């Protein structure tokens, strides 16, 4: 299997914890494609701000395990200015709930070359591959 590690935000990771699904746009259709039954998904939200200002720092807040084939799906599930619905999905289910602060793993994990500038490993992608050795760091914190 392959494990991952999902990129969305605060408001979308409630839709997909209560709808099951992990979705993502057009442009990252052909990385879903490489998803498959089984696969493991780890859930990050990125650094946002609330409506009084206050920083709400970027977070692990779960692990899912997919449970589909990739599929399309138009349905207005999701929250995006714009009206992206992220109809390329799987079907998921939880395997563990909790959040846990993701910076003060950026010097343990693997799949960040670049510890000043990690952005860079999150720049522009729905989701990426984590090599097994992340995704067991993550899981035992997350226990």
């Amino acid at each position: 299997m392959t494990y991952w590690i999902c990129i969305t935000n605060r408001e979308n990771w409630e839709v997909i914890k209560r709808h099951n699904v992990w979705g993502v746009p057009k442009k990252h259709k052909n990385t879903l494609s490489r998803v498959k039954p089984g696969d493991k998904l780890v859930i990050y939200v990125r650094q946002e701000k609330d409506k009084e200002g206050n920083l709400l720092e970027p977070k692990i807040v779960g692990i899912y395990e997919v449970t589909s084939e990739p599929y399309v799906d138009f349905s207005r599930i999701f929250k995006p200015g714009g009206k992206e619905t992220y109809p390329y999905r799987v079907k998921i289910k939880p395997i563990k709930i909790g959040e846990i602060n993701f910076k003060p793993l950026i010097n343990d994990l693997k799949f960040i070359k670049n510890k000043k500038r990690w952005s860079m490993h999150f720049f522009g992608k729905a989701m990426r591959e984590l090599p097994e050795e992340d995704y067991k760091l993550i899981e035992k914190l997350l226990l």
